């Protein structure tokens, strides 16, 4: 199967890439695999495979780490993400971000059901496994739980069958049987369980599918549309209909190659406690438990030599940077198209630990609007900070033709020199908020309302008759025909590969 | 004579350390000695020695680029600063701020009148140099003049004799005979001006040198404090009394070593074209020319093979940066600590193209001082923003001890995770602001005033009971025998010098 459309050919590929290292001795799930995949995340180096799990019986489970996080050298920064799309692994993010909105103006293309994959070939009812005694990983030291769910895609429909979601939320072992994770607004999961909530009959059938298709993960990452079932979308995104099996003990339906599902039920009634635990901005608050949404399991389901993918999330750079930011940030970028907004390019840089996006304005359309900051960073504001797509993303940075948003150098020197301080922004205090971020639900204001802002690095003559400066910068104060003389002479003169 | 003393010595260091480039072959002043130079700050390569200027007459003048710029490696990465200051290559960056602070509470050591030097080895009277045909360069394919004062020193004296001040202040050749320049409020050229104005007697006694001793040329690049004798710090920073020889033709005092001295007046009364200029923040806007102070030169001297050393500004990394910003957070650490605030460190991140300052904060001082982030920001602002050291600095941060304010990731980690827009945040209106900011002087409002803010990236608890999180890194995260297992088998496993 290729590499896009089932995660034991995704492994593989890996390796064939030299961008995997195996590792066969003993390691410990408690904290050693992740503090082994933590540092390959702040290095960006391959791909941790953990073959021997202290703990692993019956053959639950290996672990693959950093599925998602960069590689070292410029050249394939973002192959493992290209490898989970079939591009080639020098694709840009731009390339990378339109092959995840391509299937936005498709026809989906529905699931096909088959009657059994490699995601059978194991079982264990609810008298044969205990969540307590698997090789679940503790990923930082003061988490509240050990988070089997970092990097599996959660399964849940709404009650009229018509909706059925894919996302990724993070969950942890409560019990023998039981999970607990977040569930919260305004999240595709959250959305669906208060439709079960409001007709009140029974707890949401759910499942929980790890090492799923990674074409699949990617669009369980991306804040597509209200009533969009991801399946669908990824089937027009890769031009093939995904296969599905259907659980043993509901009528969901999960990939057929998904190396570990869980089967049951997410309550409508019941909760437990949850976190903390080490999240995408960097930090973890311990002893900071809070009640989460609670998840019974009545199946497991594995392929032989199963391998759980997990995110050992944190300080740069993981999945929850290269995936979240970026996948919003698409989205963002489509959002504004759609709203007639003159954005190009979306996207979080790093440095802002994903907590920005910059919008690249077409500033030539701009100029035909005969607008003003103010009226415009409102639209743009009132559009973002409105929607879902915005959820995550409390500055947005606009700036224009001549920034790369996807170089974040560029994107911090044109704030930094182009906005000025209160004058050329607008604060929203009146949106959703993302509590995660610490100077939400740790700060001085209300954690889940306001703390946004749009940032506007579009320079006055941007508006009305063009740029009027050249950069202080070797490409833009120099002829060209001297810049080559230079460039040719270089290393002849005395001074110092582009893969590497 | 050692390198901290003279600026020859200083480019012999540059070659025994294996950072310099001689250029002998010809080398056009029209924009290719410069935009060589700025290659070489855009990638912290070796610096341009020219030794072969096309132009070049009767010694003047070879160029010598990048003088105070980064070095490509981590741990000599300030060592051409260092040089200039007699401190090992592999100095930090709060050492080289430690040595120009060490002279504040020193008494000063005056200077030392010697009968001649080597800067009186040449002279050409006011019938026999014509600035016009000298090599002076132009540094940016769209500046308004050839800017012959990127490096050296002004030196003027109040009307009563009191105070010799030294600094950099940028220069251009207006006609055989004449510069133009800025000369502009806060700074103490400009302090000084408007004392002679006001008197109303005569011109301003000026020179100007290039090529002076280095600790001077870091001294001038440095705001000490309002009737300060910068003369007399260096002599206490170093330890020793500079030798300075008369003018000839003024009663003004040069260092004996420089290169290359002017001697004439700066007008009280006239003006003339100035700039546009490539500047420190990354920009030139073309044909934004406006009238500058005007400088006679009535007399040159020279050194036998005079060398005039050149900063190439722009976009990072150059004196500019390196220089500028540093230098101001140094001055602004010593006058927070004299207001009582509990500030340990203070650097400019190159990140913000030097317009922001973060203030690392002794958090156990600031506890007992059972204040709040509104009032502590209002006064960290008031102190430093109504300060003549903090005039380039637009955005105040402050961040908590455990991020080091050297290290620009981790500064913008806290800013983008710790500080809520606009509720943790105090703008600041009726402050002097810098107009050389793109979003000052070419912005929406006021080019002189407001535009700055104080940011705290404090967290709450900081301000009571203490830090309350842990680092999601692998610093924090993990215990520290872990921690050493892991990096003592990192290659072992199948994982990838400080010097490099
Ligand atoms: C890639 C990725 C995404 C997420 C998460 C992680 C990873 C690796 C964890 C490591 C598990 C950490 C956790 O904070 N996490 C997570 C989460 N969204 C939440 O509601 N809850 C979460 O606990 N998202 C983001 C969501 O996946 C996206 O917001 C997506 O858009 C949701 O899908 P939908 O609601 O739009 O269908
Ligand atoms: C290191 C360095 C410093 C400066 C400059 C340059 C360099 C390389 C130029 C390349 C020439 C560019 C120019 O923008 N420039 C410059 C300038 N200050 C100005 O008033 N005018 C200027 O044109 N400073 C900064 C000042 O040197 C400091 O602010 C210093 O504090 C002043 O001394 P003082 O007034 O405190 O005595
Ligand atoms: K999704
Ligand atoms: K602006
Ligand atoms: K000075
Ligand atoms: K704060
Ligand atoms: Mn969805
Ligand atoms: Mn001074």
């Amino acid at each position: 199967q290729p590499a896009h459309l089932c995660f034991r050919s995704f492994v593989e590929a890996l390796k064939v890439d030299n961008d995997l290292v195996e590792i066969n001795t003993p390691i410990d799930p408690n904290l050693e695999a992740a503090a082994i995949t933590r540092r390959v995340c702040e290095t960006n180096d391959k791909a941790p495979l953990f073959n021997n799990l202290i703990g692993m019986k019956n053959g639950l489970f290996r672990i693959l780490g950093a599925p998602g996080s960069l590689r070292k050298s410029s050249a394939d920064r973002y192959g493992r993400l290209a490898r989970h799309l079939a591009l080639p692994p020098t694709a840009s993010m731009r390339e990378i971000l339109d092959k995840m909105l391509s299937a936005s103006d498709m026809p989906p293309i529905p699931p096909t059901i088959v009657p059994t994959g490699p995601c059978k070939e194991n079982s264990l009812d609810d008298s044969e496994f205990d969540l307590t005694e698997l090789p679940v990983p503790l990923i930082h030291k003061s988490d509240g739980g050990k988070y089997i769910q970092t990097y599996g895609m959660h399964i849940v429909q709404s009650p009229d069958g018509t909706w059925t979601n894919w996302s990724i939320a993070r969950a942890m072992v409560h019990d023998k049987n039981h999970l607990t994770g977040l569930v919260i607004p305004p999240q595709h999961i959250w959305q669906i369980h208060q439709m079960w909530k409001k007709e009140g009959r029974s707890d949401v059938p759910w499942a929980l599918a790890f090492g799923v298709p990674p074409a699949a993960i990617m669009a369980s990452s991306m804040p597509i549309p209200d009533g969009v079932t991801e399946a669908g979308y990824v089937g027009a995104m890769t031009g093939s209909s995904l296969e599905l099996v259907k659980c043993d003990t509901n009528d969901l339906y999960v990939p057929a190659t998904s190396e570990i599902v869980l089967e049951g039920t997410l309550s409508i009634s019941e909760t437990g406690p949850q976190g903390p635990f080490g999240e995408m901005h960097g930090y973890i608050f311990p002893g900071d438990t809070h009640l989460g949404a609670k998840y019974k399991v009545n199946r497991i389901t594995y392929r032989n030599n199963a391998i759980m993918p997990m995110s050992s999330c944190g300080r740069l750079t993981d999945e929850t940077h290269t995936m979240i930011g970026s996948l919003a940030a698409a989205e963002i970028r489509k959002l504004c198209q759609q709203n007639d907004l003159p954005i190009t390019d979306a996207f979080a840089p790093f440095e802002s630990q994903v907590t920005w996006v910059a919008l690249r304005v077409d500033t030539e359309k701009l100029r035909a609007m005969k607008t003003t900051s103010e009226g415009f960073r409102k639209r743009v504001g009132d559009v973002v900070f409105n929607h879902k797509a915005g959820y995550t993303i409390h500055r947005l940075v606009l700036v224009g033709d001549d920034i790369d948003v996807y170089e974040g150098k560029d994107v911090l020197w044109a704030f930094s020199t182009r906005c000025r301080p209160g004058m050329d922004e607008t604060l929203f205090e009146d949106v959703r908020g993302f509590p995660l971020i610490p100077y939400m639900g740790h700060g001085n204001g209300p954690a889940h309302r306001g703390g946004k802002v749009v940032s506007d690095a579009l320079m006055p003559t941007e508006y009305t008759t063009g740029r009027n400066w050249e950069a202080a910068d070797f490409n833009q104060s120099y002829p060209e025909d001297l810049k080559q003389k230079v460039l040719d002479n270089w290393t002849k003169m005395g001074f110092s590969h582009h893969h590497h």
